[PDB]
């Protein structure tokens, strides 16, 4: 029987069948509930919406995100999201298909414990497994040696690997991701006058961010140019016909990745965090990691991010090293593609957690049979 | 058992049976009482007249309107109007049928409280309901989205809806309707020497307004054209053969709707009222409201009103948006037609106030079980 | 020479000389123009009126506010109000006096750029300064730490400060203030048959809101009390001598501050705004901020507000922390009082923007020198 690969991200769900080369369904991880009153008898139905139907009717709803900062926080909505996925997106009964789930490293253990408990008790899957996202990202790239950098919607973590042996003491995780940039951009758009506060208009600001934002290769030069010239300005149209114009906000918004002090956080930028993660590895394997930086996740889709990372790491590492940034165009779905590859492998079939194993050992097993 | 439908206008009473295609009885809401010395013996009986028999005899009667600005001001007359309807026009037994009334938004609570009290205690109606006018108008159009401009004889309210969920913070209401236009017409006609002062001549002026008055597409152009040429002058005959002729008055009377200052008011015309109602709704749904701009009520039957409203709203709103004014030819009875459709619904049967429920809770129950 | 402190509020202008303990001039921030026929010859002069003399004649005027939500929208009238202030209320030529201003946080930049331009070029002040209102409100209390809650007529905004250092990522701003409450009062007074559709009647409703309104310590209990008895009702005499009577509208209106879902806003009440602004801070300073809460602004004069906010934050925050609401008796002017404090300090004299620096740099200097 064909297994199911389900990557519940903080921003998007990527679910489908093992063996494909792309997710079958991709819909935002939100659940909406009406806030106005219904008056037209026989209409105004379905007090909750999930995914794209909720997105379309967002004009009258408060949109709730179940997964925050990569730690699940609202289990009812998440069971609802899983049910919608299986029964309306994939349209396949979950109880007949082995399942593969993903989680970020350094995550609360109760997270995966209850994640296993739900999948076994409610959906009755024959077996299941949980795999660190960065391992899957490295599988998608066919490499056995790389320092994965995955930057999703709420989290951003590095995982240094060498010939298949991970280095769990060299793992860094950073709570700075796309939603933080969305909020900061919503905060700096009021600096021109365009005020967005709602849960709906946060989606407009996110769409603006996707549409226009880019990373400056030398921040001060772009700041000076924008302050002294108008070739960088750009205009975007809201759903009600208004047209907003944004100037240097385009490259100020993504810059939080490299200077988290824009939002007040203390941590060092992504570049310095990756270099530090490399420096924690044995002397004999810093060379290989310096040349196998594998990116992933949505937030790493900004133009100029790859060149900026290459520059900002080569500035730190010794001159004689060869920094190489690898960023395939498909990196928005790299974790899921790796998950598909991993679930397909014949030698992997001996590693699932089965229903009877769960019956004997309960959720606690998921830590022993999954790193 | 079939339920009556009674739409109590400020100027006309529309009554009928639920499910039918049009009202059964339509007559003005006036009560006349003779103002002259009776001389003949066994003649001129029946002290007070109502409706059509009041209009016919209006030579010797003092015509009074029980309602004013959509507020029932004389219950001792409105009870007579209801009795006339039930026991002379429809000729039904009120105890055998539910009754679905109507009332504009923002009316005083005591209005519907006392309305329900009268319906339940005087007529013994087994069940009843008081549905806002704009929702009925929107049923009558077979839609679930739109912004209704229902301009009756007392009130011109403006209710926006979206997918069955009304937006009560954006319901504008402007007290300027057909009666005020009749008053302004009656005043301006003194310019030419025709002095109408008695309450029957107010009916004559209402007839002139209905027959002739029309809304200019460009007010200043029509003013200049009428001033410089007599092409627009038209003649009307009083019931005594006196031939009056009114020129620019024909559009100076309706024009007040768009320039309320003509009668001393400040508030902006109906175009601005509708636009401001739109601009207070969520940003997502504005595009859909711009294209479902229903109208209703008697006063909107003026020729050239729809074109003028299209012109003005298109002028105000952003260009990229598409405005659409919708005006069905039977919009003089849209509220009643929607009431019929509503009363004919399947699920609507649970939402009647029942005589038992009113007896247990009291007139406050209309604020709970009705919009 | 003595410097002027000129706090241009959304609903009042507070002005005077720095150092004094109270404003020299306090008059409403409105401009009025006639709207009737000026029949008499040699009378009906002064085409427009400002402030108190504009209220005096409001019966024949249309009143307009230059500022809408702490944003200047009508420059040709704000300049007019400033001229009125300088040359009629303080009666001093400004070209010899430095000026201190105020603004809300997270506000459009063009606002202050243009304000600096007007002040320098039209009035010729030697120097001027613009300071966020919460900083000044914290000077008013002599506090170097705390979380200011400034709720003016236009806007509400929290600003946390710790031992002199601001946390501009944790600043929050909410556009819900006295005027929204006044309009909601105008709306809910219709239920009782009173109608206030005029701007002059908006001034009357503002006076009613000032007088009869308070905050409910437990909203449901107050609803039960009002429904179950007529204890709360109070009467107010209109200028015409008509007397109105209002029941639970006394606290339904100031309740919107804690439930913006009354007026269609989905946002969180001021208590949740404050709690979230605190939790955005670092862990070591939350304990200090919980016990250093400060209010300001006119809108916080509703009786019982401090106790209700005490209750709400104590409901949200951990039980071991101490919640304490500092509500100075003079909080209506806290901002102006803080300005009087600030402008006197010698150490501050080096922060003025002089005419010379403006000439060298242009209006953009106000973003680099001012907070
Ligand atoms: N082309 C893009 N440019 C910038 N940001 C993007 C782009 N596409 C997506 N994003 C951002 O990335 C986030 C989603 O990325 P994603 O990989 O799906 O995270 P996750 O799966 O964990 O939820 C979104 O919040 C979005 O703002
Ligand atoms: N053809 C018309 N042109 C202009 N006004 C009209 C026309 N027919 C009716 N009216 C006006 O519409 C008003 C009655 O319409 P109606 O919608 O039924 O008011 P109500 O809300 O009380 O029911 C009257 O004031 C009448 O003058
Ligand atoms: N004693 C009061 N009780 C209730 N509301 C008040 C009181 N004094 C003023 N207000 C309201 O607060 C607003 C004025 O407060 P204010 O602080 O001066 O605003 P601004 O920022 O413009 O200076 C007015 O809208 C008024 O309705
Ligand atoms: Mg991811
Ligand atoms: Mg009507
Ligand atoms: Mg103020």
């Amino acid at each position: 029987t064909t297994a199911l690969v389900c990557d519940n991200g903080s921003g998007l769900v990527k679910a489908g069948f093992a063996g494909d080369d792309a997710p079958r369904a991709v819909f935002p991880s939100i659940v909406g509930r009406p806030r106005h009153q219904g008056v037209m008898v026989g209409m105004g139905q379905k007090d909750s919406y999930v995914g794209d139907e909720a997105q379309s009717k967002r004009g009258i709803l408060t949109l709730k995100y179940p997964i925050e900062h990569g730690i699940i926080t609202n289990w009812d909505d998440m069971e609802k999201i899983w049910h919608h996925t299986f029964y309306n997106e994939l349209r396949v009964a979950p109880e007949e298909h082995p399942t593969l789930l993903t989680e970020a490293p350094l995550n609360p253990k109760a997270n995966r414990e209850k994640m296993t408990q739900i999948m076994f008790e409610t959906f009755n899957v024959p077996a299941m497994y949980v795999a660190i996202q960065a391992v899957l990202s490295l599988y998608a790239s066919g490499r056995t040696t790389g320092i994965v950098l995955d930057s999703g919607d709420g989290v951003t973590h590095n995982v240094p690997i060498y010939e298949g042996y991970a280095l769990p003491h060299a793992i860094m995780r950073l709570d700075l991701a796309g939603r933080d940039l969305t909020d900061y951009l919503m905060k700096i758009l009021t600096e021109r006058g365009y005020s967005f506060v709602t849960t709906a208009e946060r989606e407009i600001v996110r769409d603006i961010k996707e549409k226009l934002c880019y990373v400056a290769l030398d921040f001060e030069n772009e700041m000076a140019t924008a302050a002294s010239s108008s070739s960088l300005e750009k205009s975007y149209e809201l759903p009600d016909g208004q047209v907003i114009t944004i100037g240097n906000e385009r490259f100020r918004c993504p810059e939080t990745l490299f200077q988290p002090s824009f939002i007040g956080m203390e941590s060092a930028g992504i570049h310095e965090t990756t270099y530090n993660s490399i420096m924690k590895c044995d002397i004999d394997i810093r060379k290989d990691l310096y040349a196998n930086n594998v990116m992933s996740g949505g937030t790493t889709m900004y133009p100029g991010i790859a060149d900026r990372m290459q520059k900002e790491i080569t500035a730190l590492a010794p001159s004689t090293m060869k920094i190489k940034i690898i960023a395939p165009p498909e990196r928005k779905y790299s974790v899921w593609i790796g998950g598909s590859i991993l679930a397909s492998l014949s030698t992997f079939q001996q590693m699932w957690i089965t229903k009877q194993e769960y019956d004997e050992a309960g959720p606690s097993i998921v830590h022993r049979k999954c790193f």
